[PDB]
């Protein structure tokens, strides 16, 4: 029924209850767990779904029952029984996008969650005002390197007609550009996406951090190229606060976090389009996006720099080069004053949400493979804290690629 | 397309299906609602069924599947389970559970070795003075003077109406954990209670941090008896680093074999509630849990400040490189001291090996992703990148309660 819930570290418990309002199952049963999966594998459907959020946000307000709740459960179902569908207030859309901010399992900056600046894009009717409205998101977001939370929510899907989509999967990512020997010249995760920009008429670079062109989609129309004004992309030269040798690798990640391809649900609406960003935790860049083996795949360089033994497992060079890799990124978004946490203080923050959490609804969704750091796992405090993993609406889903 | 898990590894883009997890018999933890994968402790008419599937299990092993002795074995269990309530293993069968047992173990990552494992029959055992000597022959062969040999050794099993044996601590080798007057520990705070439970029943206790525990040790129905190891029967390497002289001077030191004696090894239905097996130590189990745990030896402080880190802040990344070179001393000073010891790269390396011999094998490998990922460097190693299915298969090694 309830989950025991214990942290090894310091012997307490906890007993989530918040599980008991999932509606949505999940990948496991009881003759199989799949929680390292990565992806998955009528009107009063809808009318319920918006029934269940409309009493979520009427009692986030505190005005259960009240008036205006009553008749906006009204309107709500009125507007379904006619079309077959209905239409958030922004006030409600705002509460929506934050709940499912809190609601994300496999998020470790969810402390922050009730500071989210929303954009209401939902009066776009093409490509280029989604334009408009991405590049002011990265404006406001970036804010010169004092970053801010942010999502810009376009319009929701509708039955029978396109998905307004951006087919990039973040705002900001570098072109991987195939070589016909095998290897990939910049990022090997976006060969892709830059082979569909070309396709779609881009002009390709040829470096390593080339900051790739937005493919932005209205309903039921080719995609359109757009390339972002380079004076909004605020990126960091790599140095390293000892190695003097470590700045001339050349290499630098861009401020600003902001994914893409994720769908927004809300009380049974769903927004295929609506980028968010907040800011990064350094092993994002350190640890993934650099040292993982299909990606930028920089640790045997750095450890020849650091001069160390490759030859063998047992030097652990993998750890070392990784953690001055690591601390680069650290140091070097520091120095260019661009907002960054690093994993142990994210971690420690979240245990704070935890607590706060468990006081608030009587527990958390969180997933531990997703929560625990790629580097330093037990020295953090997330890796001794006992999880409970469930699907709460609103929230972020995955959704197919649009081509 | 098929109906069974698709488990997708990230870094190369492969993909297989578990069909093993259809052979699972006991359900675990998770539900539709609700994954809970990360908890760490979530009649006749059973047992002949459970047995009548292990014998099948055993019968497939040997290619004698339906055969004449096949359908003799089943009858011969039937019939005896039938007049005495319970059932008796032969030997290769109880060789066979053992190292199923092994193999099924979804938190193991050092599963290539499965079927190298030395199986000492000690279901003969009727006394805790007999349990001791089955111990210290187990330490001695396992140890090796440092080429460690996997083993367990199986002491007779639970009997209807008739106590259990049970070997009181978690392993052969402990170290004390000493509760100070102050509200701290001396030793590793791991072990207070199996420490002052062995006081209780007549240990002199030391008072250092590295006081090898005595072991507590009951055969059916009698109180447990306490036993010294001779030292020199347990190996330990004193801890140094290749680079950093100072390091020698912590003191700091860890005992050559790993040998857990509290899980329970279920097979057929039949319940061994003392049989402890050993391997030998993935490296992070002693630089990074055992020493750097905050609620164990908790040493990162101590190291850190003798690099010279800023403790000060967490950005300095004080508390990863301090683990680090812990770990590399663990390493290190094993190589050293000439025991066996292998890094979790390598292990995590070889465990990728383990997965795909058991896809082909058996359709493929109920694994813990939690636990086969190391506590360091964590993404560094292949197995981060690996979808993993979880499931209960049989024979197991399963937790029991505490004794007392
Ligand atoms: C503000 C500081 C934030 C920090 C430090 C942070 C940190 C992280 C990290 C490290 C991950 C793991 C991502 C990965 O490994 O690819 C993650 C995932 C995620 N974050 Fe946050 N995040 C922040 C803000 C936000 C915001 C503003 C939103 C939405 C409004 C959000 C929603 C999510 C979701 C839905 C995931 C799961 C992504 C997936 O499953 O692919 N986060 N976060
Ligand atoms: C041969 C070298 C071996 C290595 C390197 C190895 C490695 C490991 C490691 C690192 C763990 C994680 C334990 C923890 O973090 O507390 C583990 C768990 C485990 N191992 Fe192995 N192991 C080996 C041999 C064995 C043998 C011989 C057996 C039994 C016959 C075995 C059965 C288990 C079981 C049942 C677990 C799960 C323990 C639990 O859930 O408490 N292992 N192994
Ligand atoms: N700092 C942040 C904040 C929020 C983030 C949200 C998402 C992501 C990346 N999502 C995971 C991408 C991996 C993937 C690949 C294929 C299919 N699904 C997911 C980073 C964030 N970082
Ligand atoms: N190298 C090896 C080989 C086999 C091992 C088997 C078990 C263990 C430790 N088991 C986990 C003990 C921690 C614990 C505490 C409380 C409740 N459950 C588990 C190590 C092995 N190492
Ligand atoms: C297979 C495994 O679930 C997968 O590689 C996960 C593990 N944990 C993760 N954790 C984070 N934060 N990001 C990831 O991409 C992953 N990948
Ligand atoms: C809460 C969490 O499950 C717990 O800390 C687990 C995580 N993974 C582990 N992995 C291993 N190998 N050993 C452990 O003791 C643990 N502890
Ligand atoms: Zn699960």
């Amino acid at each position: 029924k309830f989950p025991r819930v214990k942290n090894w570290e310091l012997g307490s418990i906890t007993y989530d209850t918040l599980c008991a309002q999932s509606q949505q199952d999940g990948p496991c049963t009881p003759r199989r767990c799949l929680g390292s999966l990565v992806l998955p594998r009528p009107a009063e459907q809808l009318l319920s779904q918006a029934r269940d959020f409309i009493n979520q946000y009427y009692s986030s307000i505190k005005r259960s029952g009240s008036q205006a709740h009553e008749e906006r459960l009204q309107e709500v179902e009125a507007e379904v029984a006619s079309t077959g569908t209905y239409h958030l207030r922004e006030s409600e859309l705002v509460f929506g996008a934050k709940q499912a901010w809190r609601n994300a399992p496999r998020c470790v900056g969810r402390i922050q969650w009730g500071k989210l600046q929303v954009f209401d894009a939902r009066d776009c009717s093409s490509a280029q005002e989604m334009f408009t409205y991405i590049c002011n998101h990265i404006k406001y977001a970036t804010n010169r390197g004092n970053l801010r939370s942010a999502i810009t929510v376009f319009p929701q899907r509708a039955p029978g007609r396109g998905d307004f989509r951006i087919w990039n999967s973040q705002l900001v990512r570098y072109a991987g550009y195939r070589q016909q020997d095998g290897s990939v010249r910049g990022d090997p995760a976006n060969v892709e996406i830059t082979e569909l920009c070309i396709q779609h008429g881009w002009t390709p670079g040829n470096g390593r951090f080339d900051v790739l062109p937005l493919l932005l989609q209205a309903p039921d129309e080719a995609p359109e190229l757009f390339v972002l004004p380079p004076e909004l992309v605020l990126e960091v030269p790599l140095e390293h606060p000892t190695l003097e040798w470590f700045a001339a690798l050349g290499l630098r990640w861009y401020a600003l976090p902001a994914v893409s391809n994720m769908l927004l649900e809300i009380g049974g609406l769903e927004f295929s389009a609506a980028p968010f960003s907040g800011w990064y935790m350094s092993t994002e860049i350190g640890t993934r996006n650099l040292c993982d083996p299909h990606r930028y795949n920089i640790l045997e360089d750095v450890a020849v720099c650091m001069d160390l033994d490759t030859r063998t497992t047992s030097s652990l060079w993998k750890d070392k080069a990784a953690v001055e890799i690591n601390l680069a990124v650290l140091h070097s978004f520091q120095l260019a004053k661009v907002t960054i946490v690093d994993h142990h203080a994210a971690t420690v923050s979240f245990m704070k949400h935890l607590d706060n959490e468990q006081k608030a609804r009587g527990g958390c969704p969180a997933d531990w493979a997703w929560i625990v750091p790629p580097i330093s796992g037990s020295l953090t405090p997330v890796f001794h804290q006992e999880m409970v993993n469930y699907i709460l609406s609103p929230a972020f889903r995955y959704q197919p690629d649009p081509w």
